[PDB]
């Protein structure tokens, strides 16, 4: 029963019973056409109620912001229809749920765009990695990303209307809150990074520019739901699927959170490695994070009980994200509780398929 691990939070609108969260974890089983969550997906989600809260894989703010084959989307009827279903059933075993939403802008391939086209991004610059399409036989493949359009700035003003929409539909379906995906090098960082944002308008150059599209966003959802019910994911220090956050990250990763802090919007959830190595944050860091936001601070990134523990205790950060250890253990929350062994991970079915390294890892 570790320590601070397993006592209540309040997180905006709701209130966690642990600090044991579920991160967001793309899996890619939706069905297409349509890019529609599944009866499965619901079991999934409802063998890890017990979370202190659970967030949802990435999830489509419209068709253009795809970018992999077997992500849901949260803009059209059915998909709402469905995840009001899977809402429902976390619900029914008094779990907590946001829906983490994205635009994955450079990080997609035009045969899965609208009409076939290229996807969009701040500027013109491939992304340079593979992303996850799917075959004739419906099984996940990777292949490479395809070299974006900028966005025109008259097209900008729809984007933020598309995370407004998609945060209203939210709020129907039934999730308890909302986090963008402001992190990973896709659309939002994608403008957030020197390394990706070569603009020469106003969303471009000054961290404030570059800043400016996800403060917009932060805006227009707070405006459209409230902002108790809006958390957002940021990855700023190190280097996340190519893209980096430039030469002066610590001071602008201070910018970003003031300002976000000035909307006192319900958390912020800092991813901070990639799956790859990573530079571990210094204490002085994390200090500097802590003073400057009012809200509920997640950790993130091959983090161990004993790390979530050690931060929570010294005050620096309020509950941790667990991504990989939850994917095998639907009740993590209980094994970390009675200091259990864990399932083993199976890797391979991570991303695409069905049941199998899905809803196959047993509960105690
Ligand atoms: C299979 C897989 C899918 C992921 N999907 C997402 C996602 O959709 N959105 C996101 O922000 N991060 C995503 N991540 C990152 C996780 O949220 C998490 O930060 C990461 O797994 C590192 O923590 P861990 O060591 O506890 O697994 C993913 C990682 C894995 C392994
Ligand atoms: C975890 C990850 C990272 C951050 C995020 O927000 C969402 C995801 C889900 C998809 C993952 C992605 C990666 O880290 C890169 C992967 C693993 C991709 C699927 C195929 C992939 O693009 C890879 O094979 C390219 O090398």
């Amino acid at each position: 029963s570790a320590e601070k691990l397993f006592t209540p939070l309040k997180v905006g609108a709701v209130t966690a019973p642990n600090r044991v969260f579920m991160a967001p974890l793309t899996r890619l089983r939706s069905i297409e056409p349509g890019d529609i969550p599944t009866p499965l997906m619901g079991e999934y989600y409802r063998q890890r109620a017990s979370a202190g809260l659970i967030i949802s894989e990435a999830t489509q703010i419209s068709a253009q912001a795809k970018g992999y084959a077997g992500a849901p989307g949260l803009h059209s009827p059915e998909q709402i229809a469905a995840w009001k279903k899977i809402t429902a059933g976390v619900h029914a075993e008094d779990g907590r749920i946001a829906v983490q939403l994205w635009h994955t802008g450079r990080i997609s391939h035009s045969s899965i765009q609208p009409g076939g086209q290229a996807p969009v991004s701040a500027s013109a610059l491939n992304a340079n990695t593979r992303t996850s399409l799917r075959d004739e036989n419906g099984n996940a493949i990777r292949v490479d990303t395809t070299t974006p359009r900028a966005l025109e700035l008259d097209e900008i003003p729809g984007i933020v209307n598309d995370f407004r929409q998609a945060v209203a539909n939210a709020r129907e379906a039934g999730f308890d809150l909302v986090e963008l995906h402001s992190a990973h090098g896709y659309l939002l960082h994608q403008f957030l990074s020197p390394s990706s944002n070569q603009r020469t308008d106003q969303y471009g150059g000054s961290v404030e520019n570059r800043a400016r599209l996800v403060l917009e966003v932060v805006d227009a959802v707070c405006n459209e739901w409230s902002a108790d019910r809006i958390g957002i994911r940021v990855s700023p220090i190190g280097t996340f699927q190519n893209v980096d956050n430039g030469p002066n990250e610590e001071a602008d990763a201070l910018y970003l959170i003031e300002e976000l802090a000035k909307r006192g919007i319900a958390y912020l959830h800092m991813s901070e490695t990639d799956l790859a190595g990573g530079k571990p944050y210094s204490e002085a860091f994390r200090q500097k994070v802590r003073e400057r936001f009012h809200g509920v601070i997640i950790g993130a990134g091959a983090y161990t009980a004993e790390k979530a523990e050690d931060l929570i205790g010294k005050g620096l950060i309020d509950a941790v994200a667990f991504g990989r250890d939850y994917i095998a253990n639907p009740d993590l929350v209980a094994r970390l509780q009675k200091k259990a062994e864990l399932n083993p991970q199976r890797p391979e079915s991570f991303y695409g398929g069905g049941a199998e390294g899905y809803t196959d890892y047993p509960s105690l």
